[PDB]
């Protein structure tokens, strides 16, 4: 798709056979999602940092679907004001900024 | 241009005859820049909010140049970890997300 930016670019994602909404966020390096149960091993990751860091669980090579594009990438699971798709997954779907 | 997202999408902007670097940030509603002196009237605006709000100066209809696109829009002037071009200016330059 081509997504204009007059509104927040919120899209539907499919992760662990669960449908979710998330923000396509070019200001975010990483993808962070709340309240998903992902299987298998993970390692702790510290994110944020301003005022302190937030610990989240880093899951690698997670299958995720974003607007019918099935891709694989790192998903951080932990508290977030809103679910965020970061650059790490946007590169996988071949998403670019254009003007 | 077409800007891929393997690195942070930092671009050069020209504002008040000063060259600056700023992040094209689709997760940001507004444009916030540090250490620019803009002329004329402004009104206070509260932004952020999580843990408290940050007061900034809102300047309207500011001429700004982003990658040789001369546009007009609201610029918030105040403290920011990094200068941010938000959706409000991306719509003006006709910037879209594409995949």
């Amino acid at each position: 798709p081509q997504i204009t930016l007059w509104q927040r670019p919120i899209v539907t994602i499919k992760i662990g056979g669960q449908l979710k909404e998330a923000l396509l966020n070019t200001g975010a390096d990483d993808t962070v999602l709340e309240e998903v149960n992902l299987p298998g091993r993970w390692k702790p990751k510290l994110i944020g940092g301003i005022g302190g860091f937030v610990k989240v669980r880093q899951y690698d090579q997670v299958p995720i679907e974003i607007c019918g594009h099935k891709v694989i990438g790192t998903v951080l699971v932990g508290p977030t004001p809103f679910n965020v798709i970061g650059r790490n997954l946007m590169t996988q779907i071949g998403c670019t900024l254009n003007f």
